């Protein structure tokens, strides 16, 4: 029959599929994730720091492993005939690693959706990054300001930054919130040449 490790892997893969799907505003259960993913995600490739496609299975490759080797996975969804570009995030929180996915519209700038995950952040505090009240704020924000890469800031609740898009962080979760801000900037930096590639 199916091996134990195959079943464990399928569960892990479906969890990853769910995360990627949530970044394009699709919320399905584990048992629905493979079909739903295949209905939407039509290209999946690694890019290097120069925005060039490089060999490797984008879905199978560990994001931290890819980033240390200066490789970055791009998943391209076909939503109503138009591409959404989904990028992988990795970083650090208060008590352990953070990761996530963020998608942009066909302009390679405007955020379409986002999903954030963590290993051991605290319920009600840093763990709140995994909730829609946090991630929904990224929708419509831009990574580039008139051509200049800035990423999206995470500010103390109720505050603002002039000249850069921003969202509120988590009350009582400032180190985790900062970790998300840094994760976005550092992770998206790898994708900049792909995002700015232009005919």
């Amino acid at each position: 029959g199916q091996s134990l490790r195959s079943f464990q892997k399928q569960n892990e893969d479906n969890d990853k599929r769910q995360q990627i799907l949530r970044s394009i505003n699709v919320n399905v259960s584990s048992s629905e994730a493979e079909t739903k993913y295949n209905e939407l995600i039509k290209e999946a490739f690694l890019v290097n720091e120069n925005g060039e496609k490089v060999e490797g299975d984008a879905f199978a490759t560990d994001v931290v492993k890819a980033a240390t080797e200066h490789q970055y996975p791009v998943f391209v969804a076909n939503v109503d005939g138009q591409p959404k570009y989904i990028m992988a995030l990795h970083g650090a929180g208060l008590w352990g690693p953070l990761w996530g996915y963020i998608s942009v519209d066909s302009d390679k700038n405007t955020i379409y959706g986002a999903d954030f995950s963590h290993q051991g952040e605290t319920p009600g505090l840093g763990a709140e990054i995994s909730k829609p009240v946090f991630s929904n704020e990224f929708k419509g924000k831009k990574i580039f300001m008139s051509g200049e890469f800035k990423s999206v800031a995470v500010v103390k609740p109720g505050k603002s930054v002039a000249g850069q898009d921003y969202v509120d962080g988590i009350s009582g979760g400032t180190i985790t919130s900062k970790g998300v801000d840094e994760m976005l900037f550092n992770s998206l930096s790898g994708y900049v040449k792909f995002l700015t590639s232009q005919n």
